[PDB]
């Protein structure tokens, strides 16, 4: 256009955009992965709940 | 104003602040996730850990 | 410059940017928490299949 700083701002804003969409993303894939270790983190304090009444 | 361009991204600016803003309280949420996961985590390896001189 | 609202579009824009690789610091950061509270639960649960067969 006739404002190369217009241009620019408008690129870098389109940046950011995509920027902030794939963060989105990165942050919920992470959350599969967090919920993954706090479920096999009960399933061994389950296990050893399921014996600790049997050996000390 | 008299900028339609500079309007939008002004608008865009305004949105992705509050994205990014958004963001950073998701992951600040997440953390206390993974302490919780990574806290039972600990709690299950010390249980064991409790036992393992006397059981092998 | 001669345009007030721009620069304080290029301002912001220029914070954005910092203020997303900063998230995206934040993010991998998280990942080796993650992985930690992963690989303990993965352990925990590593002990107690090497004592399942003995003692139940």
């Amino acid at each position: 256009s006739s404002n190369a700083k217009i241009d620019q701002l408008s690129s870098d804003v389109q940046t950011l955009n995509a920027k902030v969409d794939q963060l989105s993303n990165d942050v919920n894939a992470m959350r599969s992965d967090v919920q993954a270790a706090k479920d096999d983190a009960a399933r061994a304090n389950q296990r050893l709940d399921n014996m600790a009444t049997k050996y000390r």
